[PDB]
């Protein structure tokens, strides 16, 4: 589908047996969800952006579904205002910016 | 043009009579550019991302080409570590997201 920006492209996924609300974020190279607390092993990282870093868990393979599209990769869990979907799972999808 | 998400999406852009690099990014709402002199009076305002809240200077409808492409609005100056192209410019562009 087509997703204009006249306001925050906020899709539903699915992820470990969840459906939450996520930012299509082109700009961030990462996925970034929000605190929850998924089984299996993580090892610590430090993502930055803006305001500075933030401490947060990785966890690999994990598959999650946007917008009814299949996907599967690595996610960072951390203390965020908002769930992102970055490029490592954008270009899963087929994701393309048009103009 | 139709741009892929393997690599960051970064265009050239031409503002204040000079060329930079920025990101063009759907996940934000504002475009946010480093440090740098800009025309006319600008207004003290914060803005939050992903680590937190930075100080930043507000300069109102300045002019800006992204990739040829020619838009008029607000433009927030900090110290970001890049320049991000946010919707608030991505619209008047025409730019989406497809999948
Ligand atoms: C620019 C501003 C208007 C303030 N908006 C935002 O920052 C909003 C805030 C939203 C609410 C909080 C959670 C994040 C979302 C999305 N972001 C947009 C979002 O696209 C933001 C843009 C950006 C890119 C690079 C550097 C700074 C900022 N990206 C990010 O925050 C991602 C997060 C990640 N690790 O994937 N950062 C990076 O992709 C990234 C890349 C290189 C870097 C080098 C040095 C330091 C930091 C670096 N961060």
């Amino acid at each position: 589908p087509q997703i204009t920006l006249w306001k925050r492209p906020l899709v539903t996924i699915r992820i470990g047996g969840q459906l939450k609300e996520a930012l299509l974020d082109t700009g961030a190279d990462d996925t970034v969800l929000e605190e929850m607390n998924l089984p299996g092993k993580w090892k610590p990282k430090m993502i930055g952006g803006i305001g500075g870093f933030i401490k947060v868990r990785q966890y690999d393979q994990i598959p999650i579904e946007i917008c009814g599209h299949k996907a599967i990769g690595t996610v960072l869990v951390g203390p965020t205002p908002t769930n992102v979907i970055g490029r490592n799972l954008l270009t899963q999808i087929g994701c393309t910016l048009n103009f």
